[PDB]
């Protein structure tokens, strides 16, 4: 799966989404979250990100190395929806990002 980190967060540029061929980037309050069950690797969004927010699973940095396990988090109550369109903006962002201070 691939990732998305810190530098999203209070950003949320949305040019990833365009490029997901399985729409599975959701938006959180904070950021936009990759969904490690439904993401099969295509990599499209990866270059896109402005502020290169988006890492293979493999390929996050130390610094940023909680966001994997935030990114599954926040589809604790969603599940599996098989597509960001239909979902919209929802208010799933786990603790860790929820407490965050405001950035930008
Ligand atoms: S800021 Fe975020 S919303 Fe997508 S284009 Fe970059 S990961
Ligand atoms: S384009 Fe989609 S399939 Fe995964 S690698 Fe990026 S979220």
């Amino acid at each position: 799966t691939y990732v998305i980190a810190e530098p999203c967060v209070d950003v949320k540029d949305k040019a990833c989404i365009e490029e997901c061929p399985v729409d599975c980037i959701y938006e959180g309050a904070r950021m936009l979250y990759i969904h490690p069950d439904e993401c099969v690797d295509c990599g499209a969004c990866e270059p896109v990100c402005p502020v290169e927010a988006i890492y293979y699973e493999d390929d996050v940095p130390d610094q940023w190395s909680s966001y994997a396990q935030a990114n599954a988090d926040f589809f604790a109550e969603l599940g599996s929806p098989g597509g960001a369109s239909k979902v919209g903006q929802t208010d799933n962002d786990p603790q860790a990002i929820k407490d965050l201070p405001p950035q930008g």
